């Protein structure tokens, strides 16, 4: 048990219930888990970095092995500096399959101590993305089924604001 | 006999060959089919609401039983509204398949009566998709085997305005 | 016993590894193999055309039957123009068979001598694309293990004018 820190990369934009299930199973089995939430400057996120990072520290900040950090370049220079045992990321679909499988083949040509683990969504969580309940909200409809209270609200902030 | 009323939403932009089959195919089994256009302002069409619409009602005239709407995206409050029995998609290939599967799922949970049927395109067909007579129309393609006439002299005067 | 000619289409934005891997194995197999660079206006590209041409030459002029061509407009044109015998693309994932079995029927119908041949990628270019590696150069990763010299260079000359 040299102790073992996996990363669960992603732009959180916003967290979702989807997101809220995977870490709390991976905290349950892994001693740390690092939500790291890339800037993403291009495809240019809805929510700032700053508001993206207090969206996932409110909805995650109950369990006592989840830490938060915001990061910029690539993920194999992160995984590096995190020294982390493996990133952790969620396949819902074919298309999450095939490219998280060549991702993890690039990454571990990048440096050969890489590895990727891989969870599936829980049977309800399964159709939801950050995407999706972006696309839901931006047509004004009732995102509250699928993403944590404080999101609602930062949505709600966004109607406001013209968006 | 109850009846039954299904939708077919889409962006329709422009209406293909395709669109036509499963909508002539819909029209036999179903007591009424709504072609349901929704606005999309953002993935931003190339033809407008209007000019969809237009496309759309002369190129299915003939079809006694069809109506044709525009909405604003929404499906699951549109399907409510509309006192649906089904929502009607058409299904091309793997990854037409792996998002209606979702969003079918996501419906249901925001509408326990909600209901996705789908069909898939006859042979012919199935390679049509409106995003693919585009790039062949922007390209100075003929696209004449693929779209009915409408859609052919509408292409064109896009181009005769400069697209 | 005929000459073969044999297009491969793309935009190339840029070359990689990848692209070598199936030129150089086609090479072998064709008389004729002619890296066809389309302009690409819409989804623009990083790198010119002027640009992306001279890095497929520098990349891969040490075979002496490849021929190195821009084009603009639709391929079944310049598959005519071209008398070529065939179009050939690289499938890595299951999404490029399905865009790329409709494109081939598609092209079929618009010139029944059409046609188009497939290979699979070597197992350690697997994962790579154009797209990908443009993604990891923005964020300052490290292209070289990916791409040809010529392509890394050509980075270093777009990071010196701000990139």
């Amino acid at each position: 048990m040299s102790k073992t820190r996996v990363i669960y990369p992603g732009t959180f934009d916003p967290i979702t219930n989807g997101h809220v299930d995977l870490v709390t199973r991976a905290s349950r089995m892994f001693d740390e888990v690092v939500v790291a939430i890339a800037i993403g400057h291009h495809k240019n996120p809805l929510f700032s970095l700053e508001e993206r990072v207090a969206l996932a520290q409110s909805s995650l900040g109950h369990l006592s092995n989840v830490e938060f950090v915001g990061f910029d370049g690539l993920l194999v220079n992160f995984f590096k500096e995190q020294k982390a045992t493996a990133v952790l990321r969620g396949l819902r679909a074919v298309s999450d399959f095939e490219y998280e499988f060549q991702l993890a083949n690039m990454n571990r040509q990048l440096d050969p101590h890489f590895e990727a683990v891989f969870l599936t969504p829980s049977e309800q969580y399964s159709f939801i993305s950050s995407t999706l309940i972006r696309e839901i909200a931006r047509l004004k409809g009732d995102v509250t089924k699928f993403v944590p209270q404080a999101v609602v609200e930062a949505f709600e902030r966004k109607h406001q604001q013209g968006w």
